[PDB]
């Protein structure tokens, strides 16, 4: 996995646009943790 930074709406490294700090990276479309709604990965 290429993490990208966190998830949460109040969070440093905040991300707000997961696939876009994911495209940022040329990573695949990413997402949110599946059970731990709280930092992001792309899915790599």
């Amino acid at each position: 996995d290429k993490l990208i930074g966190s998830c949460v709406w109040g969070a440093v490294n905040y991300t707000s646009d997961c696939n876009g700090e994911c495209l940022l990276r040329g990573y695949k479309g990413g997402h949110c943790g599946s059970f731990a709604n709280v930092n992001c990965w792309c899915e790599t």
